[PDB]
């Protein structure tokens, strides 16, 4: 078994994606919107920004990666709630939607497909690591590594791999499961261009073109 | 001369960037807005996409190749306006902020930085073809060609060299000054996909790590 269980396993971690409620509706909390509300424990709306899960998502659910089949995606948000994409999700290009997707989700616990009965997002228990295949190695990313690692050169052959990417307005991805850290470039990059340049990278290595 | 003049011009070509006034306000063009507005020359605002430029410009700006100096940035909108991209410019990662900074644009023909006399955004003299440096290579990009071409293969070791990816919501890149036409994937992308695996393929052969 050559191919094995090989696939990428993604892991946005520490996205910015929650509910507020203004007046009698609900919205997803951003920054621009939200500067002057008080959320619990003393967490800073200024600092709501998903627009940065949103912009990762689109990278990697268009990326040739999931449309062969090797790429799976958990989204672990600030109020520590863990939720599993379907590969078959695709993920709105318009940010407004995408928001109004989320806020259904996150009040839903699911959203289904409209045409089938499948779901496509699902809150899922937490911890993100008790649903990983075994034979898995996991890795994190961080530019603060004084060492930069050549993607193409983390791909096992024949293996699931995990990678955690911060999909936070700032922070450092800090996670008990992880095995190493990698920085990817000398320059510190969005989260969706990481996502990018992880899938492109494994794309080449497991023939995928 | 062994770095020469060398850089990678990208230019998005058809993107879909024009200002409606509806009521007293003058508003980017939008599918989700304006489907209901009538356009001059029988133009349909359903297909209206400006957050297809928006998430390719954040890819394009972004990458190593910008901020390492080796990348140049144009675009050419369905209403035959061409605008160029400083690169120091740095594009909102909120598409509503976006839109104000391209309506701006479009009614004051450039858009200066706030702190300095410096235009970060100007709108310029057609053709394009008049501003790409001598002794530089124009490549078009799409899913049709039935030969898919490693992207490595195309960067030239020390000159300039043009690619034009498509910003338009349906169409084909079609333009005069192109000297072939390369698919780089057997799957159709996102524009912005692509403008992150053109930077990631040129920053490898050039060194930008
Ligand atoms: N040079 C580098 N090496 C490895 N990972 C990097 C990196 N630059 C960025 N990243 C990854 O991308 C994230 C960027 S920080 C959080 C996202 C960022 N605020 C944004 O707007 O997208 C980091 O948490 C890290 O996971
Ligand atoms: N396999 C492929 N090879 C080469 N270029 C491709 C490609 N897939 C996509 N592209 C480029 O990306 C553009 C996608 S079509 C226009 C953009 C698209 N509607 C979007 O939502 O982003 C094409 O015009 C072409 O320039």
């Amino acid at each position: 078994n050559k191919i094995g269980g090989r696939r990428l396993i993604v892991v946005l971690e520490g996205a910015s994606l929650e509910t507020v409620k203004v007046g009698k509706t609900y919205e997803l909390l951003n920054c621009d919107k939200h500067k002057s509300i008080l959320l619990k424990n003393g967490r800073d709306p200024g600092e709501a920004r998903p627009d940065i899960t949103h912009q990762s998502l689109l990278m990697l659910m268009d990326s040739p990666l999931n449309r062969a089949g090797l790429l799976q995606v958990y989204i672990h948000t600030q109020k520590n709630v863990l939720i599993e994409v379907n590969p078959q999700t695709r993920i709105p290009r318009t940010f407004d939607r995408f928001c109004g997707l989320m806020v259904q989700l996150l009040h839903k616990l699911s959203v289904r497909a409209a045409d089938g009965p499948q779901k496509l997002l699902k809150v899922i228990k937490n911890p993100v690591s008790d649903h990983f295949p075994v034979g898995c190695m996991k890795v994190g990313t961080s530019f603060s590594i004084p060492v930069v690692s050549d993607v193409r050169e983390l791909v096992p052959s024949s293996d699931p791999i995990v990678f955690v990417v911060g999909a936070f307005a700032h922070g450092k991805v800090s996670v008990e499961y992880t095995e190493k850290m990698v920085s990817i470039s000398n320059y510190p990059l969005s989260a969706a261009l990481t996502c990018a340049k992880l899938t492109t990278a494994f794309e080449e290595v497991w023939g995928v073109i």
